[PDB]
């Protein structure tokens, strides 16, 4: 029968922070993470600017060696699913080894390492494509390394369910823990896109934000004069445990996860439907799997891509489900400093809404001077807000009309 | 307790057939699906040969126009899925749509894709990136186009486990129905890395057979001149269904799927170890999944990649698992027809064990001309064996050491 499920660990890699607690700092200081990129040449493209990691030291993790053969997002991977492990205090042991597995996910994966062998590929030839490119490039090779790693023998997956993956990532976690799977995983994702072909792609699509002239101000969710996203980069991991397994080994609990939905919207390859109506179908589902009242909801992490058409479909969908309620909640977006980490949105912006519990504190949403039509919900803007959070909701939406939503509340 | 869980519609694209009825066929008459690579100049590869999909036409599934905007793996993992819908004559409805989801996965995706924008961008620059590049080549279009044409409103997501990836995605869209989050689910895989990329970075690693004198002798699992996998395309899909669902609109049932192990190896990057200790671990899990004891088992369709190593692995995993029952029971590797699909090639193997199910035969593995050292287990060399099969296990291992084994019985 169903087990309970709390959240024992997390870690972190972030334009704001390489761990948690900075990270966290900078999102309750109203912080941008956003500047031009400096690691290429970016004169011919539309968007020359992003949420960069800033500083990272894979030799606090890995040696140089192994380092040298994965992409970024495996190498971010890893880091924030240690500090995770870590902070858990979890003693991994021939005991427990088989009931302990991982779900990292990823939107696009190691685009820079194939990029890199593209290059390699049609500038000399075949023979000169790494020996380590595919298992330092595929999705899958953070849940891998990281099994190797630890010596986790529980599941062993990924999902790729590109924006929303870090969300799905987590909930189907919960669910292997919940239906007596595993007892503990450990579960998000890592992106790192930020390559000629991810800035090139998203640009080509005309998706993101092309404010170069002030990236700090380019991300601006709901905000009269937003433009698109803004790529960013990083990866979030939470150890989700069962709840007797925590209890019983005196672990410190941040938070339980009560509730999972996910809905296809059947709309449309990339843009919601301006209804909010699989957004909507999606937070009902996990309102009722979680066992609440909708008004039980204080806080709610949106997905706010400072996308036109993705920030009104999420109030839509707001109003639709929470009704006189959606006046009293606190609805933000963190997309507002980090900008958008893709397939590690739901990752870090779960990490955000577990802080937001044990801090009371909604985060703002920065760059919000003028809310658009409709955009009339109290969104944090500017200036983060102490207030009573005993539920908080965590949303994603992606490209295949992909939703998912986690409710997670205080455990005491 | 738990809902039962069968299989009602099956689709497929392999290098045997554009269908099942046309791979199975070739399935039973140990035919090779392999042969020389064409339209495109292998000269500087060590591997010029592989399974590819022979005459597959598009149009027949969707206009040249949304074609035009979708990498092959997609093109394939679609027209597997469009096949497997209408195999199992579902009617989807207002009333059912929030009910009928999607888990199509891949291994590697849009190389395909990836290598023809990387072309451009290296030419003339990001400005002649295609707009659908990105949506056009993300691992979860097949379940996003899927779940938008046929108005699919469930469960919506993407596994990529590399070659373990078909085999998990049946195994946890069957969870998802088992579970009550699903009446009906399409899932499987699909895969086309038949690029410089796929071609080049497995020959860099050295993990292709090069037998290029005689393509259709390269895959020969088990046989002591085996020299690695050979590279396959194509796509599977399975209808999984609630069983009360599936009698009450008086479907068609294949088989039941009954059991549904994972695990992790937590040992090698590619290298499987030489006990098999984690295929050994997974299919335990499946049998204790299924309730069955490893004595009721009569039909193993083998991961059998034609790998050293990989190959040596399971036969130990098989004499741990079985001990006394090990011989009685028939493995075969159908890869040896059809080559690796990768992610897709639990896929088209679920289908192929559901189909021995339904036939009572046990699939040939070809070329197994000189069994290596101690494999010495009923390999069904060579011809297709007519045999009484009740339960029928599908395994898939995959790089990090995931493993994956599915359980089918038949139904009446
Ligand atoms: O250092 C490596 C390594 C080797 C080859 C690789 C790679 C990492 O990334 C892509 O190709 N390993 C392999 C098993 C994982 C634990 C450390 C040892």
């Amino acid at each position: 029968s169903r087990r309970r499920v709390v959240i024992t660990g997390m870690g972190m890699l972030s334009p704001l922070g390489l761990d948690v607690p900075s990270s966290w700092e900078g999102i309750l200081a109203g912080r941008s993470g956003i500047a031009p990129i400096e690691h290429m040449d970016l004169s011919a493209y539309s968007t020359r600017f992003g949420g960069s990691v800033k500083g990272f030291n894979v030799e606090e993790y890995l040696s140089a060696k192994e380092a040298r053969k994965l992409d970024l997002f495996i190498q971010y991977g890893l880091a924030a699913s240690f500090q995770a492990v870590r902070d858990s205090g979890l003693e991994v042991t021939d005991a427990n080894r088989e009931r302990i597995g991982v779900s990292m996910g990823s939107g696009i994966g190691g685009l820079t390492n194939i990029e890199n062998n593209c290059r390699s590929l049609f500038e000399q030839g075949p023979r000169r494509i790494s020996p380590f490119f595919v298992p330092g490039s595929i999705i899958n090779m953070v849940s891998g390394f990281l099994s190797i790693h630890l010596g986790l023998q529980g599941p062993n997956y990924a999902l790729t369910t590109a924006q929303t993956t870090g969300t799905h990532s987590i909930g189907m976690a919960a669910r292997n823990i919940a239906y007596g799977e595993a007892d503990v995983m450990v579960a998000g994702g890592s992106e790192m896109a930020a390559c000629g072909l991810g800035l090139g792609g998203f640009g080509a699509a005309r998706a993101l934000s092309t404010r170069n002239d002030e990236p700090t101000r380019a991300s601006r969710p709901w905000d009269r004069d937003r433009d698109g996203f803004v790529l960013s980069d990083g990866s979030g991991a939470l150890v989700l445990e069962e709840l007797e397994h925590a209890r019983a080994r005196g672990a410190r609990i941040y938070a339980e996860l009560v509730g999972f939905g996910m809905s296809g919207d059947a709309f449309h390859m990339t843009a919601p439907p301006e209804d909010g109506a699989g957004a909507a179908r999606c937070m009902k589902n996990a309102l009722r799997d979680a066992g609440l009242d909708p008004r039980q909801v204080d806080y709610i992490n949106a997905h706010g891509t400072s996308t036109p058409a993705g920030d009104i479909a999420e109030i839509a969908a707001v109003k639709s489900v929470f009704g006189e309620h959606a006046h009293a909640l606190s609805m933000s977006s963190t997309k507002s400093m980090t900008g958008h980490l893709l397939g590690a949105a739901g990752a870090v912006e779960a990490i955000f809404s577990v802080l937001a519990l044990r801090d009371q504190v909604a985060p703002p949403t920065i760059n919000l001077d003028n809310p658009d039509e409709g955009c009339d919900l109290d969104l944090v803007a500017h200036e983060a807000k102490p207030r009573k959070i005993d539920v908080a909701l965590s949303n994603s939406f992606g490209f295949g009309g992909t939703n998912g939503t986690l409710v997670f509340r205080r455990f005491a």
